[PDB]
C-alpha cells in the first residue's frame, strides 16, 4: 500500500514546519550551524556564532516557507502526483501589444548642443569602526577596524584613509571624496546606486544600517546641497546582507522599517510619487527634465543571494512588469529613460536576467542609459538583439566603487550626457573616472588630492559611447594585449593584482562583459 507515501511526507514536513517555529527549534539549528562553520574554518569563532546568530531567525522561516514545505519538498521527493516543486520556476512578464518600433540608433548631437553633468556615486561602504594602524590582513571578513588587532611588526597598519585590503572607509575619506568635486562638477543630477553599509555583515543590528543610511546620506546632501541625488538600494542596505523580503511578507520582519527610513532620509530629492513606490518596495520613477524619465530599480529583487525569493522568485514585487508600463508609457510620449540600480543585470537570477533582456530589446530606442554598480570594478555590460544576439543595442555602464573592498583605489564616475533639450537623445557622451591614490595620499601629513584616472574616449580612441563602441572595443582587446591591458589596469582603479591576467583571465574577463543576460554562454561564443 504505497498509496500512504504522500500523506506520511505531507506529515513529516508538517510536523518539521511546526517544530522550527519554536525558537529553542532555531537556537538548534544555530548551534549545529556554528559548529560546522568553526569546523570548516570559515571564519573567527567569534565571526561565525555572530553570524548565524544574526542569520537563523530569517533563514530558519524562509526554509520552513519553501524548500521544507510540505507541498515543495513532497513534490520533489515524490512528483508532480504528491505536492509541486516550483522553487526558482521560469516565470516570464507580459509585452503591450503596441508593435516595436524599428530599431534607430541615437542621432550625433547638433554642434554646441547641451550637455548634462551627472555625479555617480556607488558602493561607499562607510565602516564606522575604521581604525588607523590596525591589521589590514587580519583573520576576519573584514578588517582596517576596531577587534582587527595589530599588524605585524614587518608590516604596516591600516593607513589613514584606507587600505589596499579587505577593509571599507572610514568616514573621512568619504568626506573627502565629496569635498574634492569642484574641479569635477558642476553637476546636474547625482545617480547614487547603494551599498551605504560595510561589510561588517555578522553583527549588523537594524539601527546600524539606518545609521549608516542617515550619517552619510547626510554627508552628500551637506556637500552637493540643491543638486538631486537619485539612489538606488544596493544589497548591503538591509540586515541581515541580501535580506529583502518581497511586499508579500507583511509583519515587522518586513523590509518596512528600512524602507520607510529612505523615504524620510531622501525627502528633499524624491517626488510624492517616487516616495509612495519607494515605501512598497526600494523603487521609483521620476522625470529629471521634460521628455526623460528616470527609474531607479530594486535589484535585491533580482538577486541570487536574496534568500527570500526561495519563497517566490517570480517578478517580486511586480517590479518588471511595473517597469514594462512605465517603459511604454515613457515610448508613447516620445521621452526616453535612464536606468539605475545597484547588481548589474548580467548577476541576477537566470529568469529575472532574461525578462529584462527581453524588455531592454523591446525598448531599445527609448532607453537611452543604464548605471550599475555592486561589483566594485570599472566595467560594462552590453546588450544584443534577441533574435541574432549580434547586433548591439544597449550597454550598461558598470562604474567602480568608492570604497577600497577589496585591494582597490578608492574611486568615483562623472557622465557626460546629451543634455537637457527637446529632442535630445539623453545618452552618455563620455564618461571620466577618479580616484583616491591612497599609497601617496597615506604619506603622513598628506592632504588627499582625488585625481582624474582617465576619461573614456580619449583612452580607448572611441568616437562615441554607444553600444557599438563597447561591442567593438571588446574584440579590439581581444586582439590587443596591451589595450586589454589598459583595460585591466582601469578595471581595478589604476591598482591591479600582480598576478598577470593571461589568456583565460583575459577571455573570462571579455566574456563578462558582453554577458548582460545571465546563463547565456552564447553571448560568449565568439571569444571561445
Ligand atoms: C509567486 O508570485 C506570482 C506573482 O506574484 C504568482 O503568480 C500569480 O499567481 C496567481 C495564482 O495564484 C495568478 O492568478 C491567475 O491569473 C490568471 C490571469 O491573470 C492575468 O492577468 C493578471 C492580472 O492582470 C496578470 O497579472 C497576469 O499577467 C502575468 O501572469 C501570467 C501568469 O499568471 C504570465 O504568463 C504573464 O507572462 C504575465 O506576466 C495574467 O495575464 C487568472 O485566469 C486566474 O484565475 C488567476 O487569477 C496570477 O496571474 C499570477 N501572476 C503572475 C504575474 O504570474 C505565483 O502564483 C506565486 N507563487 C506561489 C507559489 O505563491
Ligand atoms: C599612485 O602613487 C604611486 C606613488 O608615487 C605611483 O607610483 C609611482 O609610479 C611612477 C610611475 O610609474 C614610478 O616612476 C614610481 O617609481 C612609482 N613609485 C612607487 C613607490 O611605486 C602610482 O603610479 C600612482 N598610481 C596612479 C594610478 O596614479
Ligand atoms: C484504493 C485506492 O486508493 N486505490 C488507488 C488506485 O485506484 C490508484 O490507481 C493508485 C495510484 O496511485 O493509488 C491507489
Ligand atoms: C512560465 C513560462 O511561461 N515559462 C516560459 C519558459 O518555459 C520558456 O522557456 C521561456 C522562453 O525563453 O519563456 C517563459
Ligand atoms: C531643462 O530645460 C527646461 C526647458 O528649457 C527648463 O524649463 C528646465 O528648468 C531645465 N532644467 C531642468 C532641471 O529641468
Ligand atoms: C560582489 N563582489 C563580491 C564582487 C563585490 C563586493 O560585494 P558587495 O559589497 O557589492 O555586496
Ligand atoms: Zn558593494
Ligand atoms: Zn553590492
Amino acid at each position: 500500500w504505497g498509496n500512504l507515501t504522500c500523506p506520511i511526507c505531507k506529515g513529516l514536513f508538517t510536523a518539521i514546519n511546526l517544530g522550527l517555529k519554536k525558537e529553542p527549534n532555531v537556537a538548534r539549528v544555530g548551534s549545529v550551524a556554528i559548529k560546522l562553520c568553526n569546523l570548516l574554518k570559515i571564519a573567527p569563532p567569534a565571526v561565525c556564532q555572530s553570524i548565524v546568530h544574526l542569520f537563523e531567525d530569517d533563514m530558519v522561516e524562509v526554509w520552513r516557507r519553501s524548500v521544507l514545505s510540505p507541498s515543495e519538498a513532497c513534490g520533489l521527493l515524490l512528483g508532480s502526483t504528491c505536492g509541486h516543486w516550483d522553487i526558482f520556476s521560469s516565470w516570464n512578464i507580459s509585452l503591450p501589444t503596441v508593435p516595436k518600433p524599428p530599431p534607430k540608433p541615437p542621432s550625433p548631437p547638433a554642434p554646441g548642443a547641451p550637455v548634462s553633468r551627472i555625479l555617480f556615486l556607488t558602493d561607499l561602504h562607510w565602516d564606522h569602526d575604521y581604525l588607523e594602524g590596525t591589521d589590514p590582513d587580519c583573520a576576519d571578513p573584514l578588517c582596517c577596524r576596531r577587534g582587527s588587532g595589530l599588524p605585524p611588526a614587518s608590516r604596516p597598519g591600516a593607513g589613514y584613509w584606507g587600505e589596499y585590503s579587505k577593509c571599507d572607509l572610514p568616514l573621512r575619506t568619504l568626506e573627502s571624496l565629496l569635498s574634492g568635486l569642484g574641479p569635477a562638477g558642476p553637476f546636474d543630477m547625482v545617480y547614487w546606486t547603494g551599498d551605504i553599509p560595510a561589510h561588517d555583515v555578522w553583527h549588523q543590528t537594524r539601527q546600524d544600517q539606518l545609521r549608516a543610511l542617515t550619517t552619510v546620506t547626510a554627508l552628500v546632501r551637506k556637500f552637493l546641497g540643491p543638486v538631486p541625488v537619485y539612489p538606488a538600494v544596493g544589497n548591503h542596505e538591509s540586515t541581515p546582507v541580501n535580506s529583502f523580503p518581497p511586499p508579500f511578507i507583511e509583519g515587522n520582519h518586513s523590509s518596512r522599517w528600512l524602507y520607510e527610513a529612505m523615504a524620510k532620509a531622501w525627502e528633499p530629492w524624491l517626488p510624492a510619487e517616487a516616495l509612495r513606490t519607494l515605501r512598497i518596495g526600494g523603487f521609483y520613477a521620476l522625470s529629471p527634465y521634460p521628455g526623460l524619465r528616470l527609474i531607479s530599480l530594486n535589484m535585491n529583487f533580482c538577486s541570487r543571494e536574496n534568500f527570500w525569493l526561495l519563497i517566490n522568485s517570480t517578478d517580486p514585487a511586480g517590479q518588471l512588469q511595473w517597469l514594462v508600463g512605465e517603459l511604454q508609457a515613457a515610448e508613447d510620449r516620445g521621452d526616453k529613460v535612464h536606468i539605475i540600480g545597484h547588481i548589474p543585470p548580467g548577476h541576477c537570477l537566470k529568469s529575472w536576467s532574461w525578462n529584462y533582456y527581453r524588455i531592454v530589446a523591446r525598448y531599445e530606442n527609448t532607453l537611452a542609459a543604464q548605471f550599475f554598480g555592486h561589483t566594485h570594478v570599472d566595467e560594462f555590460e552590453v546588450f544584443y538583439d534577441e533574435e541574432t544576439l549580434s547586433r548591439p543595442l544597449a550597454v550598461a555602464f558598470l562604474a567602480p566603487s568608492a570604497t577600497t573592498y577589496i585591494g582597490l583605489n578608492p574611486g568615483y564616475r562623472v557622465y557626460q550626457i546629451d543634455g537637457n533639450y527637446s529632442g535630445s537623445s539623453h545618452v552618455v557622451l563620455d564618461h571620466e573616472t577618479y580616484i583616491l591614490n591612497l599609497t601617496q595620499a597615506n604619506i603622513p601629513g598628506a592632504i588627499p588630492h582625488w585625481q582624474l584616472l582617465y576619461r573614456a574616449r580619449e583612452t580607448y580612441g572611441l568616437p562615441n559611447t554607444l553600444p557599438t563602441a563597447w561591442h567593438n572595443l571588446v574584440y579590439r582587446m581581444r586582439g590587443d594585449m596591451q589595450l586589454f591591458q589598459t583595460f585591466w589596469f582601469l578595471y581595478h582603479k589604476g591598482h591591479p593584482p600582480s598576478e598577470p591576467c593571461g589568456t583565460p583571465c583575459r577571455l573570462a574577463t571579455l566574456c563578462a562583459q558582453l554577458s548582460a543576460r545571465a546563463d547565456s554562454p552564447a553571448l560568449c561564443r565568439h571569444l571561445m
